């Protein structure tokens, strides 16, 4: 069995639009995603998610709601990514570009799936329907899913 590392992912989902961030530099640049990163020692997962949202988007929020969990496995990487997915309760400031991520609003009939992680085509529709989910995705590289599971759950 494999060890897992904790990550967060935050979707700022409003009634007609969603905020995504384009990764600007390094490997993986060019893909839109929610905001997030590794959880740090001592902080709750929710507090790590709030911290990453502020660092990557500039938005400071008091509370998030957990909507899902996705485990990622990559061929050749023994460590799994255990990603805890949150949506914002409300926001009260403007997003800002950080040298590493460019935030952008998308209308909910223009979700940029072709420029997102392939897994998001599966779980983001559940997120839009205000459902909770558990997913697992095994990737060859960045683009190819070899195996995956997705289930709606009542409790994350
Ligand atoms: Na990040």
């Amino acid at each position: 069995m494999k060890a897992s590392r904790l990550y967060t992912l935050v979707l700022v989902l409003q009634p007609q639009r969603v905020l995504l961030g384009m990764k600007k530099r390094g490997f993986g640049a060019g893909r839109w995603n929610g905001f997030g990163g590794k959880v740090q020692e001592g902080e709750t997962i929710e507090d790590g998610a709030r911290r990453e949202l502020q660092e990557e988007s500039g938005l400071t929020v008091d509370a998030l709601h957990k909507v899902g969990q996705i485990v990622f496995e990559f061929v050749g990487e023994p460590e799994l990514m255990d990603v805890h997915v949150f949506c914002t309760d409300s926001i009260q400031g403007t997003p800002v570009e950080s040298d590493e991520m460019r935030p952008c609003w998308f209308q909910l009939d223009q979700i940029p799936f072709k420029d997102m992680w392939p897994d998001a085509s599966y779980w983001f529709p559940l997120l839009l329907q205000k459902k909770k989910f558990h997913g697992y995705f095994k990737f060859q590289g960045q683009d190819t899913i070899l195996d995956y599971t997705l289930r709606e759950v009542d409790t994350v």
